[PDB]
RNA sequence: CGCCACUUCAUGGAAAUAAAUCACUCACGAAUGUCUU
């Protein structure tokens, strides 16, 4: 799986929207994989990879182009998930 | 370090239940038991 961050930024960069960054969206673990298209074969297979650690609202992708930004809301695609605790818990004693 | 917010605003249960439903007193008292022609 590849998480949906990928093919968000994959998306907004098919349209005329120009994204901030000096490198290229990650793909795989390899230390040098930054690119902006899938291998050859076929598409990725992507998922909501974030879900499962915390469900937001909505993901910031601030555009290069200054004072405006990209913003995509997250809806349940049926109001079935409205929220998602995370459920690592952080606990701090003595 | 910079920049930045969205979401949620009541449902389920109880909606009257028991006790007393008339009690006591008086239930006839006094006069007349024939009178006047």
């Amino acid at each position: 799986y590849r998480w949906e961050k990928r093919k968000m930024k994959q998306l907004i960069k098919a349209r005329g929207y120009e994204l901030k960054g000096d490198h290229s969206p990650i793909s795989g673990i390899r230390e040098n994989d930054n690119s902006w298209n899938d291998p050859n074969p076929n598409g990725y297979n992507y998922a909501y990879i974030r879900a499962i650690l915390g469900l937001a609202e909505q993901y910031e992708f601030q555009l290069e182009t200054p004072y405006q930004k990209a913003i995509v809301k997250i809806k349940s695609a049926n109001n079935c998930i409205s929220r998602y605790k995370s459920p690592l818990l952080f606990k701090i004693i003595n």
